[PDB]
DNA sequence: GCTATGAGTGGCCCCTGTGGAGAGAAGCC
DNA sequence: GGGGCCACTCATAGC
RNA sequence: GGCUUCUCUCCACAGGUUUUAGAGCUAGAAAUAGCAAGUUAAAAUAAGGCUAGUCCGUUAUCAACUUGAAAAAGUGGCACCGAGUCGGUGCU
């Protein structure tokens, strides 16, 4: 009698509930072996239990530290390319210098040459240094000198500019000599006033070097510039070239009378091609027009880089710095004497203590450029004499250090020109520089370009770049060596999905001609007609087919129904009236395609032949799949024997995007067997049946489907479970169906192997991290003081908005409306706030949401005016203006104002009510469905004898909305904070309840009673799963030397003692290891027994042969039977029950779940809620009266949370702090109680020690920092479901 | 009487900022 | 959020 | 049909940190006191590995025992009455 038996299910993103029901509701015990070496045989425990484990984690951080490891060694290559041409004559004048160059990081004792890396003498250092005092002065000379200089500056000049070239984002050539905006500008305005003597722009007193140069917007500059030239547009001709020179790209199809778009923009890098297209449409007079908007935009853009520099030189960055310097340097000198006439007792802290944020701390110490200025700026108040110091304050001009982050502007062009004007000038006197000029200027130019991948000899996995040559690349010889165009190809291919049907099979473009065929012949395939006399419509025949779609498809862009009524019923059928049914006044398919290749090519005929198929899709997919042009041109020249040189460059200039969803050999290359024909051709010609695409894929009567369940292949690429790799969704939830699948197999095991009756699964919620939530919050938070600055309220700048009130979505909300009611706009103060109520912009009852966009700052009598509406259309109308000005300060999100503007529409009515509703309740539910299907695949495998699956099994899901109304309705309260037996009791709610509803479609004495006493049982199992940690090897920061031995080596020969280095490995795994050690100056042999770490980095080593590793970390006699991988939240039992989990080498968790009796758990959820009840008044009330009555539960509470404390915690001081506190409070009111007490609970949760907050008293963690305690204790080895153990005492092993 | 350790307790510490090019899947409309 | 490291203070076992 | 959000791959940039070089001077046995100076540079940026690439090294996977290089496979009785981390009784 196989006990017919239901599993309940409940997957997260970090745990698995799992419950076994039978059909009356009981939870069934079982007595289960438990092996070992103990005296306990046979354990009892009940069918119920909870898997947690640690969340998994994406793979972006280990990509973007990839990414820059292949940055570093590639710039580790440019520097010995350098070297490798400098290498011969360097040679000649001093030997050593490259060798001091690579050691100078070893200290004096282990260099081998002379200490001074450069000269190798003193003398030479010491004046070399007072000489130049920083690289750009060096810079500037090599430039402007005419004089014969000693190489090896030059290779400092060289490598300097190479180690540190600078972006790229900018395309093309740059003149630095443009810098004049005005100027500029100027020139631009008269070239207009030639061009259009008509119309004269007054331009005359416009500070356009004011308005460009300002730090706003592009199209706020814009606006700005315009709004100040009477009479001329934003959208005109010079607001267009205004809007280019500041780096958009404005449209010239309207302001010359163009058929098509006219798009240009400077910052791509088809700006010549195109311009050159605009010209031989408009004219040829109008290049100078945009030669000087290209000259206005370069000085627009070097004036915002290099701030106004003066003097005439070909190098302006190295000027620039060198200015920039010698007013550090006055500014120093001014502010000493200021500082010593006026406040002398302050010379020492400012000047002296490298700890502090003064002056000494901004150099010396690590202290940045923010906090300097923050210290530095109430001290030259109460000075006098510091206006200019005051105002470059203010400028970010003070005291400023040459090596900056505000550097990452510097367009790489400008190190290109320095480096040519050093060889320009140089070369006379060193004749090898002069051949190798152009190799020099290309290794700084050359980057490897994103299409192609790491230029790997096929040994990783992450390359694709197929090699014409085995030679080894080098930067002068890419072009003749690496296929850029098939590189370009595999590029977008591989990751392109495969067709469904056909899975070995790549997906066609979106705009293939074929692809258009077929979806033209699909739609009119099922079109019927009416005409006079007919009794029934009819279908369209090949022959209507073909001359319909030959007359109009072929000669219109787009086909609608009172066309074709109007073109081929009555015009070539003599038709009058003819009703068409299944088609919406027009065709979706259409030969876009076709009639672009006709404005194209102009060959109707060389379209319409079949033999040029393969050479139009070869062209289609060339247009797709390269951006690139000279690519396009590359593959297009195998075709230009068929096309002249116009209709080459033609179709170079076209573009398309997408993909579709079938392939080519699904439709036209499977042929019928019996016919010959393929999906095509049965589209064009099926006679009376007229058979469509889904037809044709699952007629019987056809060899296409037959087919297509043969190439169905079940293949499992490296193991099975990449199926689930395969799903959509962050890993999070992928590790949780793993887990959940292995958690069913096993509970199947236990159970006998007879398959379980039916399955119910339900999805919870996910949480994001602490941390990253931090960073977001700092982002947030700069971005808070963008938008309070373009305000200008003033009552943040004296204090500094908290991490935490942008969490509290209060105040940032406060700073989101400037401190304006969104309902009704009224100034607020955030004491008011504190009273004020914040709410949805969708009313509450209509849709919740979770996200903060949604859940909007108001006003708390506006908050209670409307109730179940929309916010009242004309007010939001009056604060839709200043809903645009918080736009533009970027306060609130886009969404949200899409939120505001739904509202002002009015959005819901009555049955959008209902569906937005429905639309809350309702969650996209698309894994849980794979889920589904991937446990009916495992359980039903046997197929009928006519190859129909058996359904044994019932998959089912539900909604947590149904589970949660089923607690509330029958007091089955639940409190997360209390323990984790919650996920186990939402896993068997899931299933009763799952289960009574697919019988219904129940005894209310008796189901109820047994469900009271499940949800009280005692013993749950719980198990957090064993995991060997992996990871970064240490922390990331260097830290300086000291004497200590828990330093790490950066590399193999750098002493810690004299280099330093990281800090805290993390620990992979512990080993119990017995064995002996010498300890004392006498080096006594001793037996002990102890638990090493063994670090991530020494994995491999240990593994390999771990005799040699504990022997040379100075263990003696090492028995090697009683080494035991431990791995991190291994579990041990001590005596009296208390249980603990070893969090690393030295570091314990709790281990012990506090088991609280039901009823404590109503009346805290009651008590937590009491002035948030959501139900009738009258059992509120009553709800409120047991609240009430019951208040000795609370000394009950302290009673048992002591009591278990003193049982497994161990935490006497902190005990005593929490029992001093709660008589304190004694008096306090029930519903503050009940919110202290549940924050109590975290004392004694599983896992790792934290600090919480009891009203205002503050406790510190208690952590277990000592492991010789279970080093007698029982090792505990759990199942992934718990169920079976296997306990070992350590306590008998290596005894002295 | 003098030596050395170890054990616990409290406190601080943790690499960051950006751009460009793409193939894919889902919120609200 | 949680493990690692350090200064200090007491204790402790041996000698 | 539109939008943004999220997963995954590549190419770049700007910093930060570490050590060393940039003659500290004067009085003073020293402690120390005064005075001057400070902005830059080289190298490393997970230990390293063999497949020697202008490549690869932080994702995912992991109770114990037996057989396996690994992937993987095999290994653990039932019923009833009770419940403080599960206990007792009968059968096998």
């Amino acid at each position: 009698m196989d006990k017919k038996y239901s599993i309940g299910l409940d997957i997260g993103t970090n745990s698995v509930g799992w419950a076994v029901i039978t059909d009356e509701y009981k939870v069934p015990s079982k007595k289960f072996k438990v092996l070992g070496n103990t005296d306990r045989h046979s354990i009892k425990k009940n069918l119920i239990g909870a898997l947690l484990f640690d969340s998994g984690e994406t793979a972006e951080a280990t990509r973007l530290k990839r990414t820059a490891r292949r940055r570093y060694t590639r710039r580790k290559n440019r520097i010995c390319y350098l070297q490798e041409i400098f290498s011969n004559e360097m040679a000649k004048v001093d030997d050593s210098f490259f060798h001091r160059l690579e050691e100078s990081f070893l200290v004096e004792e282990d260099k081998k040459h002379e200490r001074h890396p450069i000269f190798g003498n003193i003398v030479d250092e010491v004046a070399y240094h007072e000489k130049y005092p920083t690289i750009y002065h060096l810079r500037k000379k090599l430039v402007d000198s005419t004089d014969k200089a000693d190489l090896r500056l030059i290779y400092l000049a060289l490598a300097h500019m190479i180690k540190f070239r600078g972006h790229f984002l900018i395309e093309g050539d740059l003149n630095p000599d443009n810098s004049d905006v005005d100027k500029l500008f100027i020139q631009l305005v008269q070239t207009y006033n030639q061009l259009f003597e008509e119309n004269p722009i007054n331009a005359s007193g416009v500070d356009a070097k004011a308005i460009l140069s300002a730090r706003l917007s592009k199209s706020r500059r814009l606006e700005n510039l315009i709004a100040q030239l009477p009479g001329e547009k934003k959208n005109g001709l010079f607001g267009n070239l205004i809007a280019l020179s500041l780096g958009l790209t404005p449209n010239f199809k309207s302001n010359f009378d163009l058929a098509e778009d006219a798009k240009l923009q400077l910052s791509k890098d088809t700006y010549d091609d195109d311009l050159d297209n605009l010209l031989a449409q408009i004219g040829d007079q109008y290049a100078d027009l945009f030669l000087a908007a290209k000259n206005l935009s370069d000085a627009i853009l070097l004036s915002d880089i290099l701030r106004v520099n003066t003097e005439i030189t070909k190098a302006p960055l190295s000027a620039s710095m060198i200015k920039r310097y010698d007013e550090h340097h006055q500014d120093l000198t001014l502010l000493k004497a200021l500082v010593r006439q006026q406040l002398p007792e302050k010379y020492k802290e400012i000047f002296f203590d490298q700890s502090k944020n003064g002056y000494a701390g901004y150099i010396d110490g690590g202290a940045s450029q923010e906090e300097f200025y923050k210290f530095i700026k109430p001290i030259l108040e109460k000075m006098d004499g510091t206006e200019e110091l005051l105002v470059k304050l203010n400028r970010e001009d003070l005291l400023r250090k040459q090596r900056t982050f505000d550097n990452g502007s510097i367009p790489h062009q400008i190190h290109l020109g320095e480096l040519h004007a050093i060889l320009r000038r140089q070369e006379d006197f060193y004749p090898f520089l002069k051949d190798n000029r152009e190799k020099i200027e290309k290794i700084l130019t050359f980057r490897i370009p994103y299409y192609v991948g790491p230029l790997a000899r096929g040994n990783s996995r992450f390359a694709w770049m197929t090699r014409k040559s085995e030679e080894t690349i080098t930067p002068w010889n890419f072009e003749e060596v690496v296929d850029k165009g098939a590189s370009a190809q595999s590029f977008i291919e591989r990751m392109t999905n495969f067709d469904k049907n056909l899975p070995n099979e790549k997906v066609l473009p979106k705009h293939s001609l074929l692809y258009e065929y077929f979806t033209v012949y699909n739609e009119l395939t099922k079109v019927k007609y009416v005409t006079e006399g007919m009794r029934k419509p009819a279908f369209l025949s090949g022959e209507q087919k073909k001359a319909i779609v030959d007359l109009l498809f072929k000669t219109n862009r787009k086909v609608t129904v009172k066309q074709l009524k109007e073109d081929y019923f009555k015009k070539i059928e003599c038709f009058d009236s003819v009703e068409i049914s299944g088609v919406e006044d027009r065709f979706n398919a259409s030969l876009g395609t076709y009639h672009d290749l006709l404005k194209i090519i102009k060959d109707k005929d060389f379209l319409d032949n079949e033999e040029n198929e393969d050479i139009l899709e070869d062209i289609v997919l060339t247009l797709t799949l390269f951006e690139d042009r000279e690519m396009i041109e590359e593959r297009l020249k195998t075709y230009a024997h068929l096309f002249d040189d116009k209709v080459m460059k033609q179709l170079k200039r076209r573009r398309y995007t997408g993909w579709g969803r079938l392939s080519r050999k699904l439709i036209n290359g499977i042929r019928d067997k019996q016919s010959g024909k393929t999906i095509l051709d049965f589209l064009k010609s099926d006679g009376f049946a007229n058979r469509n695409f889904m037809q044709l894929i699952h007629d019987d009567s056809l060899t296409f489907k037959e087919d297509i369940q043969k190439a169905q292949v079940s293949g499992q690429g490296d193991s099975l479970h990449e199926h689930i790799a395969n799903l959509a969704g962050s890993p999070a939830i992928k590790k949780g169906i793993l887990q959940t699948v292995k958690v069913v197999d096993e509970l199947v095991k236990v159970m006998g192997r007879h398959k379980p009756e039916n399955i119910v699964i339900e999805m919870a919620r996910e949480n994001q991290t602490t941390q990253k939530g931090q960073k977001n919050s700092r982002e947030r938070m700069k971005r808070i003081e963008e938008g309070i600055k373009e305000l200008g309220s003033q009552i943040l700048k004296e204090h500094p908005v908290e991490n935490t009130q942008l969490q509290n979505e209060k105040l940032y909300l406060y700073y989101l409306q400037n401190g304006r009611d969104m309902y009704v706009d009224q100034e607020l103060d955030i004491n008011r706030l504190s009273d004020y109520d914040v709410d949805h912009i969708v009313p509450q009852s209509f849709l919740k949401d979770d996200s903060i966009d949604n859940k909007v700052l108001t006003r708390s009598d506006k908050n209670r005016g409307k109730s179940d509406n929309v916010p009242s259309e004309e007010v939001v109308k009056k604060m839709k203006n200043y809903w645009r000005q918080l736009l533009n300060a970027k306060l609130i999100t886009q969404r949200k104002f899409d939120n505001l503007t739904k509202a002002e529409r009015g959005g819901l009515s009555e049955l959008d009510k209902a569906g937005f509703i429905k639309r809350q309740l309702v969650e996209t539910r698309q894994i849980t469905k794979h889920v589904a299907q991937i446990l009916d695949s495992r359980m039903n495998t046997k197929y009928d004898e006519n190859d129909k699956l058996i359904r044994e099994v019932k998959v089912i899901t539900l909604k947590s909305k149904l589970v949660s109304d089923f607690r509330k309705d029958f007091q089955f309260y639940k409190v997360r904070e209390i323990n984790n037996y919650h996920h186990a009791h939402d896993a068997y709610l899931n299933a009763v309840v799952g289960t009574a509803l697919i019988k219904k479609y129940w005894d209310k004495g008796r189901d109820f009673a047994t469900v009271r006493k499940v949800l009280s049982m005692p013993q749950v199992n719980i198990v957090k799963k064993t995991e060997v940690q992996t990871g970064g090897f240490s922390k990331e920061s260097i830290l300086p030397k000291r004497n200590s031995d828990k330093l790490i080596a950066r590399k193999k020969d750098w002493d810690p003692k004299k280099y330093g280095g990281f800090d805290s490995p993390t620990v992979a795994y512990s080993v119990l290891v017995v064995a002996k050690v010498e300890k004392g100056k006498s080096k006594k042999l001793k037996s002990v027994k102890e638990l090493l770490g063994i670090t991530i980095m020494e994995r491999s080593s240990f593994e390999k042969n771990p005799i040699d590793f504990l022997e040379a970390k100075g263990y003696k006699e090492v028995k090697k039977d009683l080494i035991i991988k431990l791995p991190k939240y291994s579990l041990f039992e001590l005596e009296n029950g208390r249980k603990r989990m070893l969090a690393s080498a030295g570091e314990l968790q709790k281990g012990n779940e506090l088991a609280l009796p039901s009823k404590y758990v109503n009346f805290l959820y009651l008590a937590s809620h009491y002035e948030k009840l959501k139900g009738s008044p009258e059992d509120n009330e009553q709800k409120q009266l047991f609240v009430e009555q019951h208040k000795h539960y609370l000394d009950e509470i302290i009673e048992q949370i002591s009591e278990f404390s003193k049982r497994v915690i161990l935490a006497d001081a902190n005990l005593d702090k929490v029992l001093s506190a709660y008589n304190k409070h004694r008096d306090k009111p029930i519903r503050e109680q009940a919110e202290n007490i549940i924050h109590l609970f975290t004392l004694t949760n599983l896992g790792a020690p934290a600090a919480f907050k009891y009203f205002d008293t503050t406790i510190d963690r208690k952590r277990y920092t000592s492991t010789k305690e279970v080093l007698d204790a029982t090792l505990i080895h759990q199942s992934i479901t718990g169920l079976y153990e296997t306990r070992i005492d350590l306590s008998q092993l290596g005894g002295d």
